[PDB]
């Protein structure tokens, strides 16, 4: 079913999140953790106050695909045992210091091949796939997007419907 879906990405927000790497994106899957640059970090926790849900649309560089999609549970918290992110040329430890606990929605795969028809109007309408790390989706695009990736039968969205 999609009713709790649904219900989750009802008058949410949605994020472009771009990783330069496979490994980060795996990291944040197991241990329900994300980290950006201080930018991006200052806009999501701004919008972790402003809506019922902020969701996270995590996309590999070069891959050609989204990896999954996931919901804040916190803003970001720093002092901590650090994550091992694995960090890109002039990427450095202290810039992915702030981390927020995110709870994964679905964690399957998406090729940009399937959101072709959609377009994110706060990105001049280009493909949604288009846009840096950190790019607003407009309400309509992003609870699209997130309805053609495949159901993750593993998760169950009862806990996260009581975190809203
Ligand atoms: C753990 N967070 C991250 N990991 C990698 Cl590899 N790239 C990122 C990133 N945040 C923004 N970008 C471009």
């Amino acid at each position: 079913g999609t009713s709790k879906l649904k219900y989750v990405l009802q008058d949410a927000r949605f994020f472009l999140i771009k990783s330069n790497n496979h490994e980060n994106v795996s990291l944040a899957k197991a241990k329900g953790v994300w980290s950006t640059l201080p930018v991006n970090e200052k806009k999501l926790n701004l919008a972790f106050r402003s809506a019922r849900s902020v969701i996270l649309i995590f996309s590999v560089r070069e891959s050609g695909k989204f990896q999954g999609f996931a919901r804040l549970s916190s803003e970001s918290h720093h002092g901590g045992s650090p994550i091992h992110w694995v960090l890109p040329a002039g990427m450095s430890a202290k810039m992915l210091g702030g981390v927020f606990k995110i709870d994964w929605i679905c964690r399957r795969e998406l090729p940009f091949t399937k959101s072709a028809h959609l377009t994110n109007p706060w990105n001049e309408h280009k493909p949604v796939k288009i846009g840096r790390d950190g790019q607003e989706i407009e309400l309509e695009c992003g609870t699209q997007l997130c309805l053609l990736f495949p159901p993750d039968e593993s998760i169950d969205l009862y806990q996260v419907i009581h975190k809203m």
